[PDB]
C-alpha cells in the first residue's frame, strides 16, 4: 500500500473494501509515516553540522602536535611542515586564510603561520549555537504533532476491539 | 564558485500547477547558479509546503470523535438485535 | 506561501481553509520573517564600514614597508616608488591627498610624502565610533522585539498541543 | 443551520427536535464559528501591517543599486535615473519627501537626494513594534477562550457516547 | 486564477425545496468563481 | 460602552449582568483608556514646541543665501530682497525685531539687517530643554502606572482561564 501514487476515487475503492476502522489506521499510518520522513531528513541536516565540526577540530589538533614540535626547538623557527595529507584538506568547499602558498613551506612562525592556521580552523568549528538558534522552533511544532499521531492511532485500535467484542456467536 | 547546475526540470518543474510560487525570475533550466541564493531557496520554499499536517490534525479531530463513537453505537445496537431475534424464536417448540 | 501578492479578503479565505491556530502561527512567522529581513539588512549596512577598514589598514602597512626603506639608506632621501598596483586605488571613490601628481614618483619625503600619505589614508580608518553611535538604538529597538516574535510563537504552538490532546476517540 | 436570521422562539423549536445533547453541541459549534470568525479578522489586520513592510524595504533596496552607480562613477555625481516604474509609487496613499519635482530627474545628490529617500521610505518599514504593542492583550483573550470552546464541546461528545452505551435491547 | 465552473443546476439547485440555505448572493448558473469562497462554501454547507 | 455618561447605580447593573471577572477587565480597560488619552494629549503640546522650532530654522537657512548674495557683491552692500513671501511670517503670533520697516526694502546691512534678523529668528528655535525641563517629572509617573495597568489587565486574563478551566463537564 502506497496512497503516493493513488487517485482520490481509487482510494475510496481501497477503503470500502477495508472497512471503516482499517480505513482509520491505514489514514493514520500514512500520515504518521509522512511527519516521521520529514522530521528524520530535518535531523540529518542538523547532523551534518555538527558532523562538520567533529573533523574541523580534529585537524585543530594535528597542528597543535606542531607547535608542540616549533616552540621546543633551540632556535627562534624549527621549520615544521604542515601534515598537509590531511591539513591540506582546505583546498575543498571549506574556509581560506590570507597567508601565502601554502604547501610544504616547513612552517616557520609558531606565532603567525601556525598560530593562525588554527585560530582559523577552530572558528569554523564553533557552528553550534546556530543551529540550535535555527531549528528549535520547528522541532517543538513537529514533535508534538507524533505525540498526536501516536495517540490517535492507540484510541482506533482500541475502540476496534470493543467494537467486535460485544459480538456473540450463539448466545 | 558556482558550479551551474541545472535543475531537474522534468520534475521538478512540476511548479507551473495549482502549486506554490517563488519570487525568482525565470527558472527553465538556467544552469542554477547561487548554491546560497537559488538552490537555497528553491528547497526553502518546496520544503515549508510540506509541513500541511499539523493543520490537518487541528482541523479534524473534533469532528472524528463525533464520526467514530456513533460507528461503536451503530454496531452495537445491530448487534443485539440479532440476539433477540434468536431468542425469539428459539422458544417455540414445534409439535411438544 | 508569500502574503505580498495576495489582496485582504484573499488571505482570509487562506485563513478559514488553515484554522485559528495555523492561522496565528503563520501570522507570526511572516512577522518574524519580515523584522529579520529588516535586522540582517541593518546588519549589512554596519559591516561595510568595517570592511572599508579592513581594506583600509592593510595599505597603510604596505607604506610602511616604503618607509622602512627610504629612511635605511644612506642618502637623505632614497626614491622608494609607491606600491601603485594597490596604493593607488585612492583614484576611486575614496579619499585625497593635496600633493601633486602621484604615480610612481619615487616617493622622496620620507617626512612630507610618505609620512602623510600614511597619516591620511589612516585617519579614513577610524570610521567605527561613528557607527556605533548611529545605530545603537535602532538595533535595542529590533533585537527586544525578536525576543517577543519568537517568544509568541513558541505559545501557540503548545497551546496548539494542549488543545488538542485532551480530545481521546471512543473512551 | 445559521442562527443569524432566525427568531428566538424558533430556535427552541429547532433545539427541541434535536435533543438535549445535539442542541448543546450546535450551540457551542456556532460559538466556536464566531469567535474563530472574530480572531481571523484580527490577524488580516495584522497581515496588512507587516505585508505593507515587505513591499516597504522591497523598494529601499532598489534604490540602494542606483547608490551603488552614483558613487562608483569618476564625476561628482553620476545623473542616475530612479526606477520610477516602481519608486514612483509615492504617489498613492503613502508617505512624503520635502524634495522638489522628482519624476526622473537623473538624480544626482547621492548623499542629499537618493541618501534620504532611502532613509525616508526604510522607516516607514519600522511599523512592526507597533502591532506587537498595540494586539498582544486581546489576543490573549482571544486564544485563550478557544480552548475553552474546543474542550467544552469536546466533553459534550463524550457524555454523549457514554449516556447511550449503557442502553441495551432486550438483554 | 478563477476558471469558472458553472454548477450541475440541474440536480445541486435542489436548494430552492424544504431544504438549507446559503448567505451569499444569487446563484443559479454564474460560472462559479471562487474555488475557495463559492465552491468551498457551498460543499461545507450542504455536507455539515 | 462607555462610562463617562452612566450613573453609579447604572453601572453595578452592568457589572452584575458581566460577571466579576469580565467586570475587573472593563473596569481596567476604562481605566487604561483614560491615562493614554492624557498621556497622548501631553506628546501633543510637547511636539508643537518641537514643531514651532522645524519652521523656524528653516527660515533661517533661507536669510543664509541672502547673506551668501550680499557679501558676495562688489560694492559695500547688494541691496538683496528678503524673500517676504515666507520671512514675513513674523507678522502673526510671533517674535519681533526693533528694526524700522521691513516689507521688501532691498535689505541692505549684511552686518546689521541681514545679521541681525537671523540672530532673533534662531534664538527663537531654542526651546527644547525647555520642554524637557519642564515634561520629565511628570512623564515618569504616567508611564510607570501604564506598565502597571498593563499588567494588571493581563492578570486578570489569566486567573479567568485557570478559573474556567477546571470545569470538566459530565467526567
Amino acid at each position: 500500500y502506497d496512497l503516493g501514487s493513488m487517485s482520490k476515487d481509487d482510494v475510496i475503492d481501497l477503503f470500502n473494501k477495508l472497512g471503516v476502522f482499517q480505513a482509520a489506521i491505514l489514514m493514520f499510518a500514512y500520515m504518521y509515516q509522512a511527519q516521521s520522513d520529514l522530521s528524520i531528513a530535518k535531523f540529518a541536516d542538523m547532523n551534518e553540522a555538527s558532523k562538520e565540526s567533529t573533523t574541523a577540530q580534529k585537524m585543530a589538533n594535528l597542528v597543535d602536535a606542531k607547535i608542540a614540535d616549533v616552540q621546543s626547538s633551540s632556535d627562534k623557527n624549527a621549520k615544521a611542515q604542515l601534515p598537509d595529507e590531511v591539513i591540506s584538506y582546505i583546498n575543498d568547499p571549506r574556509n581560506d586564510i590570507t597567508i601565502s602558498g601554502i604547501d610544504n613551506i616547513n612552517a616557520q612562525l609558531g606565532a603567525g603561520d601556525l598560530q593562525t592556521v588554527k585560530a582559523a580552523i577552530s572558528a569554523k568549528a564553533n557552528n553550534l549555537t546556530t543551529t540550535v538558534n535555527n531549528s528549535q522552533l520547528e522541532i517543538q511544532q513537529m514533535s508534538n504533532t507524533l505525540n498526536l499521531l501516536t495517540s490517535a492511532r492507540s484510541d482506533m485500535q482500541s475502540l476496534q476491539y470493543r467494537t467486535i467484542s460485544g459480538i456473540s456467536l450463539g448466545k
